[PDB]
């Protein structure tokens, strides 16, 4: 069996792409690229697409559990929020791709113990003013789930204790105080 079976992931995941085009609404600029649910199909896709540091400014990638769209309006995001990593311009070269890859593996590897069910997906924003990576969770009030995801994420990224990252509710973003910090 092991000799020929692809390795199943715990979840099926959908990778999304967003391109800034002022001719269109934000939702119209969001498109599903493809879905995968094995280790082998994940690397097949990853090795096929541009590194985030090579995208034109204004684009996003999003990796979400199959059935969750990468938007606040989704039932599983409306009451949640995101752990936000704010990159400076120099970190596009030094950290963006490796942070984004680590985040991808954090999602597909289900790295948050028995809180990885609280994870919806992750988003990388390539921006002229400063790139962002975020993990999105489903309930901005599950203090225990959110804080655990945050501490595990900060350490899997390798961020030093001299860095503080914040958790922002989509409800506040969609109208920017942090509700949690680790």
């Amino acid at each position: 069996p092991e000799h020929y079976i692809k390795h199943p992931l715990q979840n099926r995941w959908a990778l999304w792409f967003f391109k800034n085009d002022k001719s269109k609404t934000w939702q119209a600029n969001l498109r599903l690229i493809s879905k995968f649910d094995t280790v082998e199909d994940f690397w097949a896709l990853y090795n096929h697409i541009q590194l985030s540091s090579n995208l034109m400014p204004g684009c996003d990638y999003s990796l979400f559990k199959d059935g969750i769209e990468p938007m606040w309006e989704d039932e599983k995001n409306k009451r949640g929020g995101r752990w936000l990593i704010t990159l400076n311009k120099q970190q596009r070269r030094s950290d963006l791709d490796r942070f984004w890859l680590e985040t991808l593996l954090c999602l597909i590897g289900e790295s948050f113990d028995d809180y990885s069910d609280d994870v919806c997906g992750a988003v990388v924003n390539v921006r002229a003013k400063g790139d962002k990576i975020a993990i999105w969770t489903t309930e901005c009030e599950n203090r225990d789930a959110v804080t655990h995801i945050g501490r595990v994420y900060k350490e899997r990224l390798g961020l030093p204790p001299k860095i503080v990252i914040g958790y922002q509710s989509h409800a506040d973003t969609a109208t920017t105080k942090n509700r949690f910090v680790v």
